[PDB]
């Protein structure tokens, strides 16, 4: 079940990035738990024999962009 999968790498992720919510702006910073949600998602694509990007997968990474990186600056 990739949707059980894909839960998995979701929580994990906002587990990482919750404790760090002043610095969800750090680019550098942020780019390390959301490269290890990038690399979950698609473990367990390739592990299920789907495509990727898939568009599960690409609602994941819309949904941390909504809710982590929409207001944050782009430098400084």
């Amino acid at each position: 079940n990739y949707e059980t999968a894909v839960q998995f790498c979701w929580n994990h992720y906002k587990d990482q990035m919750d404790p760090i919510e002043k610095d969800w702006c750090d680019w550098a910073m942020i780019s390390r738990p959301y490269s290890t949600l990038r690399d979950c998602l698609e473990h367990f694509a390739e592990l299920f024999d789907l495509g990727f990007p898939n568009p599960l997968a690409e609602r994941i990474i819309f949904e941390t962009h909504q809710i982590h990186f929409a207001n944050c600056s782009l430098v400084q």
